[PDB]
């Protein structure tokens, strides 16, 4: 087999989601800001390229707006190295930006995402680098959701969080946690992938 | 002013009704009897519809080439169509003409139908919308299955929730078939929410 060439991604880990006015409550947010250090720590250490995005709306926004606090890149970010920044104002790091090239002209054949957040920024930035050919971790306590309710129903922020999860191993990305990913780093190996097919038969056999 | 709509029917095969990816949530009876209405008041409307169709190589699990499982439903495949596009992974534009043909017909807003809601579903509406698209979801004529795999558990119920709340905060604006009927016989848009509100309403749950 080849050694994974991975790319870590940090996405959108600003203030708005830890101090300000869309805070994130599962995983709870201190977990995950520790495990996004961790995993930039560990990245750096390993010679892995870690791309640092950064996610803007106007001036005066009620949320991320240019100038703001809440824009802000969280400490954890701000005072680390990075290989690459990306500034965006949709939910996915690829459209329109040079993340794509930037990421090929380093050979990247895996992108292992953290940040926020799981089911928008995150799953976003997964499905067009799934759907352009690279594969995909994703670390499933360096990520997180928040509660929605609209006109469509209620859904928790654990739920959101675990539905994406357990959706993103069935078939577009390895999901494991930050330790499994540092060790996967170290012993050069893939971390493993689900099936729609498995997936859905071992909940059926167990509802049987 | 009014949108310039198709409506996309996405993978309703056999599998997922007599075969091995059985839906379960909504029932997908009530489910493929929405899709029927929605094809039957498109068509009456000059709205055009497009036909997806996923294959996987023939002797796979799922939707093999040459199959039952992999033919078109009934509902479907004896109803008119205006377009039709085979694809192989979940997004419908990724290797096929879609967004050359919606463009050619200078359409506006993707009108979204099928199976599954958090895989070809979701996928497709992700790239829809990076393309500049707005998109529509119709809640009660799409649907889930339940996975389990090592990111978890989660159900029918809970995935298909889980998408439409998420997709109605930013994505889509999620309807039932009837409303979109209204819309379509009205020519009128449908409403879309937004995440700084849906988080509000939820976080409002704690009744500080
Ligand atoms: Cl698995």
């Amino acid at each position: 087999m080849t050694t994974p060439r991975r790319a870590l991604i940090v996405i959108d880990v600003q203030n708005e989601y830890v101090t300000g006015d869309l805070p994130i409550e599962y995983p709870d947010v201190q977990s995950s800001l520790a495990n996004i250090a961790r995993a930039m720590d560990a990245a750096r250490a390993a010679g892995v390229p870690v791309v640092i995005v950064q996610n803007f709306a106007p001036a005066g926004s009620p949320l991320f707006a240019r100038g703001s606090n809440g824009a802000e890149l969280h400490p954890v970010v701000s005072e680390r190295a990075r290989d690459h920044y990306v500034e965006k104002s949709l939910p996915s790091a690829f459209t329109g930006t040079d993340l794509a090239g930037w990421l090929a002209a380093r050979q990247i054949d895996t992108l292992t995402v953290t940040g926020y957040m799981t089911h928008n920024c995150d799953a976003s930035t997964i499905n067009h680098a799934v759907h352009s050919g690279l594969a995909v971790e994703f670390l499933h306590d360096a990520t997180g959701s928040v509660p929605y309710e609209n006109s469509a129903g209620f859904a928790s922020a654990e739920e959101i969080h675990r539905v994406f999860s357990v959706v993103l191993q069935s078939r577009f990305a390895a999901v494991a946690s930050t330790d499994e990913w540092i060790a996967a780093v170290q012993g050069g190996t893939p971390l493993a992938r689900g099936n729609i097919y498995a997936s859905n038969q071992k909940a059926r056999a167990r509802r049987a």
